[PDB]
């Protein structure tokens, strides 16, 4: 029970590694938006900032990771809370979603909920890390169920005619989407068993969100960005 429950060099190594790649991801799209029409620039924008905010968020997580401080519970139930991820994610999961939403006609009271949702989910994510005993559950499941909101609003371009922006392109919108979703599922399960349960250890917690957010962010990215740009030049 409670296994491994402080981050160790093996945590941080992961997390610097991560950086690395974050930054380099950033640096590249950079450079790369110079050569590029103005049209394009904004999703280049986009994916910059994700970029530039993950590897500043990995930056302190590596940094400080091994301080083994803040931590949730006491004694043989005490666990280390990592939550500059949280505050990474509350920035950049309404910019992920950006992504694929300047690819649609949704209405501003739309994209109002959905953004609603995501920032909500995050929030009671960092409550329910903090939160000693069964009560962090409600916080949780309150999360998952806003996932699935924010996930059916993004689903509803695909199939609502009068909130698609190109039709003859929903299908790029769509893989794009659902490789998003089937990531982003995977975010709670980690927690469910790492943050929340305490069956995995902190370590590994941090190598399997390291690899998500390596799949989520510059390899989503690279997605988008080439989605807009094989679009732009057919149109
Ligand atoms: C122009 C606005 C740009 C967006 C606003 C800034 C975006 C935030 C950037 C990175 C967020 C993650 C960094 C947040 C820093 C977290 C601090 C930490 O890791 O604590 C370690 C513990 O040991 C100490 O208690
Ligand atoms: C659309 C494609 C979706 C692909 C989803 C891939 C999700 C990958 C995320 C997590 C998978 C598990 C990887 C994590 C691998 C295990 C980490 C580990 O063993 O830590 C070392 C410890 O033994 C020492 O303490
Ligand atoms: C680049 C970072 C990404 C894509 C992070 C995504 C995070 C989530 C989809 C988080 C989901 C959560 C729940 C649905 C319930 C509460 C716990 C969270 C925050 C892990
Ligand atoms: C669209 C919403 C999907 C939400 C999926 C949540 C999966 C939760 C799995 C939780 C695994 C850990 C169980 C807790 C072990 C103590
Ligand atoms: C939209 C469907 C929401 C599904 C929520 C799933 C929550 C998983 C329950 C984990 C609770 C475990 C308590 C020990
Ligand atoms: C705390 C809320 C942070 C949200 C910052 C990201 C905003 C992305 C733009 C959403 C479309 C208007
Ligand atoms: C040490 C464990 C390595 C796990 C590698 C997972 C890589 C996921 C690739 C998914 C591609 C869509
Ligand atoms: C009408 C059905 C609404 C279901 C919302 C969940 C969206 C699918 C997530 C996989
Ligand atoms: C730049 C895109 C990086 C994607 C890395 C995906 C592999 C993660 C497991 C090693």
């Amino acid at each position: 029970s409670n296994p491994n429950p402080f981050q160790t060099t093996l945590g941080t190594d992961a997390q610097w590694v991560v950086f690395a790649v974050m930054a380099l991801a950033a640096i590249v799209f950079s450079i790369a938006v110079q050569f590029r029409p103005l049209p394009l620039r904004l999703t280049y924008y986009v994916n910059i900032a994700i970029c530039t905010i993950a590897a500043t968020a990995y930056y302190a997580m590596a940094v400080n990771g091994g301080d083994n401080k803040p931590t949730a519970g006491t004694g043989a139930d005490e666990r280390q809370v990592i939550y500059a991820r949280y505050i990474d994610w509350v920035f950049t999961t309404p910019l992920l979603l950006l992504d694929l939403v300047l690819l649609t006609n949704m209405p501003a009271t739309m994209i109002a909920w959905i953004m609603g949702a995501d920032i909500a989910m995050i929030a009671f994510g960092i409550i329910g890390a903090f939160t000693v005993g069964s009560y962090k559950w409600f916080y949780f499941v309150v999360g998952c169920i806003m996932l699935a909101v924010l996930a059916w609003g993004m689903i509803n371009p695909i199939f609502k005619e009068e909130l698609q922006k190109h039709k003859e392109y929903t299908g790029a919108y769509t893989t794009l989407l659902i490789y998003l979703i089937v990531l982003w599922v995977i975010y709670p399960i980690v927690w469910g068993l790492g943050a929340g349960g305490h069956i995995i250890g902190v370590d590994v917690e941090i190598i399997a969100m390291g690899i998500l957010d390596l799949l989520a962010k510059p390899l989503y990215a690279i997605g988008v960005l080439i989605t807009v740009e094989v679009v732009y030049g057919k149109l």
